[PDB]
């Protein structure tokens, strides 16, 4: 099966705005497909082998727009399958899980660009750090079919539906996470902060002018999340949302063990829960990726786990801001059935 | 005389060290003091009692950081000042020795932590093993004032000269031991080993990463070594080389006897010498602690008195780590007229 999409070079007005507030990192987009998918550059390269990428009914997707809740899933659908050993979930959720498209972040050909990112290169562990670009360099298809058929491959993703094999829900099940866009878009900021995507100089404000705009990474956002929704009554897809694990946890988790086949008792529930407890989440070492910060890739004051409320992005938006932001969600959701929870 | 130190907690990345190699032993560190000295917390409540302690014309000090021979020295200081009276000597050395700031490593108000560390804390003899924590919280000044003024004080220390009474060698004598800090390492690892301090899963590299960054008990090492070997010209100190007490075991002891103001027959220095013979010192129920083990407090395959050997620190070492505590001696000796014997 051949890849049936183009790619676009963004044109002047959309490369003057990205530019200008992603233009100090050194790898580049372009839009790809008739809806404008933003990829990195690099993702070229691997799109019609993770478009083709042979499935295995054992397979299981946590996909999402990022920061909607893809880790807290990780954890919980990996231990639901794995009969909740625990012990066997302090490895790094990194070698638990396949990042299929974290590749496309880096590209090889600027290898020498982005340590001229970090406030002090100087410091940074080399051995790991060089460690971390050759991961990064393996295109997500290859680090999968790498994966020996009797081991089960847990794969994680922000890549839509349509860039994946399509059909790829009749041999796999995936949980697919959707998080208010105004709440996704000031974790996105801080995670840009974090890795130092973002030019110090630019605000949230700008930040949020790309992402409703559709010019920030894997957007268009509510694309995104409706290639999803659409495929929600499909047995073998769980669409979930970030704000029902806050008000619901142990909720959440019963749907999600049921939608794995397992049946779980009221206190498996409750042990997973309080393992999802924020604070003592926050603080794992196994999921929160500090020991990147000992590498010397991370923003001060910036984590992983951040805040883990829901609605604090009113915190963000002045008077304007609020106004565009319902205008746009009610313009993507007019004659569609899709609704968020806290909305 | 009032103490002139303050102290200081571990800053995150210190804490994050420690806690990772010895986060499981209960009781914690602070850096005491400019040079930043490690003492264990409980050691605060007897700094100042012990930088004012009285001290006797008579009293006889074996200061050294640990594993660098202590233990050898206090076997010839104590025979040689009790006119080789071998059969006296037959008593447990921490009966004939006072040691001052053993104590520090325990703390009563952790307890019942103390015993969570042992495999099988039910095997414990538990009269001796509440006696062992009982003589451990009491502090070393108190241990000293109660010897009385007609019987001769042994002292065994690990504290450097800075926290003891200035000028106190202006009344004592001291016997100063000093290791290839390399081999001072591998030791303290396996005696760390040996007590239950270590985490179980921590190995040597992460032992060593902790040593020579002054993350562990009594260190900065080299500031430890160069206070007493400024002090090497002074008629009542004694610095010695663990190397020389293997390279000339009879020469050493002529040296320490002279020291002590005695004259031995070449037939006594050799008396001497075969006592302190590794294999037959190594099976001295007297010197080697083993009723610990019959107490329940020590690891499987491990003793006080290990392999007596020099330079075994190579068997350790990587070519990383090798060339890591290349530069580290390096720049420590660096403007000092201070070298080691085998270097
Ligand atoms: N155990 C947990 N409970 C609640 N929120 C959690 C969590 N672990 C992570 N999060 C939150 O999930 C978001 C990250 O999403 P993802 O894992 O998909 O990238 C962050 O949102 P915030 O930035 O709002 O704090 C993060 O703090
Ligand atoms: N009679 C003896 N001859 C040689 N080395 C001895 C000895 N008695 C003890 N040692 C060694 O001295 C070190 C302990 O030092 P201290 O008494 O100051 O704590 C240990 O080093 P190793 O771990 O290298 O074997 C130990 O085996
Ligand atoms: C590219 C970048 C961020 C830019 C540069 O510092 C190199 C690193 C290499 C590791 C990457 C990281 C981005 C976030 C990634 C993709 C992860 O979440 C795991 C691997 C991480
Ligand atoms: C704290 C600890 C080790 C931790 C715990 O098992 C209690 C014992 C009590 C006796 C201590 C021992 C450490 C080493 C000591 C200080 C000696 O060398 C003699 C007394 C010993
Ligand atoms: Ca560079
Ligand atoms: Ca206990």
């Amino acid at each position: 099966l051949p890849f049936p999409y183009e790619f676009r070079e963004l044109n002047p007005e959309e490369d003057k705005l990205v530019k200008a507030n992603l233009g100090a990192f050194p790898t580049t987009y372009v839009k790809l497909g008739p809806k404008g998918y933003m990829v990195y550059r690099p993702y070229l390269k691997d799109a019609a082998n993770i478009y083709n990428m042979p499935l295995r009914p054992t397979d299981v997707f946590v996909a999402s727009y990022q920061r909607s809740g893809t880790t807290m899933t990780q954890e919980l659908v990996w231990l639901i399958e794995n009969d909740l050993n625990f012990e066997a979930a302090k490895t790094y959720m990194s070698l638990r899980y396949i990042y299929l498209d974290g590749f496309m972040i880096y590209d090889p050909e600027k290898q020498e660009e982005y340590n001229d990112i970090l406030p002090n290169p100087e410091n940074l562990d080399m051995e790991r750090y060089l460690g971390l670009l050759e991961y990064s360099s393996r295109p997500g298809s290859s680090l999968l079919a790498a994966v020996p058929p009797t081991e089960k491959r847990f794969v994680k993703t922000h890549l839509p539906l349509s860039l994946m094999p399509p059909n790829m829900l009749d041999t796999v099940k995936m949980v697919y996470l959707a998080r208010d866009p105004r709440d996704v878009a000031v974790s996105s900021f801080h995670h840009a902060r974090l890795l130092y995507l973002l030019n110090k100089q630019s605000n949230f404000k700008d930040f949020w002018e790309m992402f409703h705009r559709g010019l920030y990474t894997l957007t268009p956002y509510f694309e995104h999340v409706k290639e999803a929704w659409a495929k929600r009554h499909d047995p073998n897809m769980l669409f979930l949302f970030y704000e029902d694990y806050l008000k619901d946890l142990p909720g959440s988790i019963a749907r999600i063990a049921d939608f794995l086949g397992k049946k779980l008792s009221e206190e498996q529930i409750q042990r997973l829960s309080e393992h999802l407890n924020f604070e003592k989440f926050k603080n794992n070492g196994a999921v929160n990726m500090e020991d990147y910060r000992e590498i010397g890739i991370l923003a001060d004051g910036e984590h992983f786990i951040r805040k883990g409320k829901a609605g604090c992005w009113r915190d963000y938006f002045d008077e304007e801001m609020t106004k565009q932001a319902e205008k746009w969600i009610k313009d993507n959701l007019k004659d569609t059935d899709l609704r968020y929870p806290n909305m």
